[PDB]
């Protein structure tokens, strides 16, 4: 009804052909249809308005609309969202889902309007698994030493310092450079980024670890938000509703995907073994339980529970 031509600013880091990527241009579509073609939404993926930091600053800020960002970056603003660093929180996507849309996820959405954000929803970025260029990761014993690029925050960084890492928290736009001249040995991230982020072009090996799952969470800038008519918030998050559902339907079977052509491409793939996860668990526990007060310790406590429920 009260809709007004609008043009939409949309950047994220991912590449454009990742199923985030072709989730971006999916909710594009589908708010030009909600819209009568009113409201365009262009989106600028592959890092070509930063960065994580800087795709949440612009949000802030106002020069840009709308991104997609990984929970990490969001722990420098509001530190519970720092929960989801923690290692084997969520047994299978069907727990994530369960904890997302449900109350503990929602708590941590609420926490984002007073900082100049609005978490529509959560999205999918995923299971994260371990690659490097000095040797097979398949034992605790051989995290040691490497040089692991992690995200920024004081969750990953002790989290890999405790399991034996030379832990370097870098922006993900500057991560395929720093893998190809092995500037780090390694990095971690879900497979479909490995993929089409071309990480594994300069990452022979490869380990199914699933340590961690990262959440996206999808944002708009709450100052231009709140000048959108009722009708024009509607469409925002009709197609935010829409494209939750693409999005994680094409992150999984983007995952499935990812690891037969990587595979194909001269990845060598390793696992750890019951064994080795458990000796994994045994070290990280003391990090995981010091962590809590850096992150707040009833939003781990309400995740798990939710977790367990779940
Ligand atoms: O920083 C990382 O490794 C991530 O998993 C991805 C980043 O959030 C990326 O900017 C998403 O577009």
């Amino acid at each position: 009804k009260d809709i007004k031509p609008r043009i939409i600013r949309f950047g994220y880091g991912l590449a454009d052909d990742s199923p985030t990527g072709k989730a971006s241009a999916h909710f594009a579509e589908v708010v030009s249809k909600l819209s009568d073609g009113k409201m365009k939404v262009k989106t600028f993926g592959n890092g070509a308005l930063g960065p994580d930091e800087q795709l949440i600053n612009s949000l802030i800020s106002g020069s840009g609309e709308i991104t997609f960002v990984s929970t990490a970056p969001i722990a420098s603003l509001i530190p519970e969202f720092g929960v989801f660093d923690l290692p084997f929180l969520f047994d299978n996507e069907k727990v994530a889902d369960t904890v997302l849309d449900g109350p503990e996820g929602k708590k941590l959405l609420d926490k984002l309007p007073a900082k100049g954000l609005i978490g529509l929803n959560y999205w999918e970025n995923g299971f994260r698994n371990i690659t490097n260029s000095r040797h097979e990761i398949s034992k605790l014993d051989d995290i040691g030493g490497i040089k692991l690029r992690v995200m920024q925050n004081q969750v990953a960084l002790s989290v890999f310092k405790g399991l034996g890492a030379n832990a370097i928290p870098m922006p993900f736009t500057e991560l395929f450079t720093a893998l190809e001249t092995k500037t780090v040995d390694g990095q971690e991230n879900p497979l479909s980024t490995i993929q089409t982020s071309k990480f594994y072009e300069v990452q022979p090996y490869l380990t199914l670890s699933n340590h961690v799952y990262t959440p996206f969470v999808f944002l708009a800038s709450k100052k231009w938000f709140d000048q959108l008519s009722q009708d024009e918030k509607d469409v925002i998050t009709q197609a935010a509703a829409d494209s939750q559902a693409f999005q994680r339907k094409a992150s999984r079977q983007g995952n499935e995907d990812a690891l037969k052509y990587l595979k194909e491409h001269n990845v060598k793939v390793a696992e750890f073994s019951t064994e080795e996860r458990e000796k994994i668990r045994e070290k990280v526990a003391p990090i995981v339980e010091s962590l809590k007060a850096k992150i707040g310790k009833e939003t781990v406590e309400g995740v798990l529970d939710a977790a367990k429920k779940a």
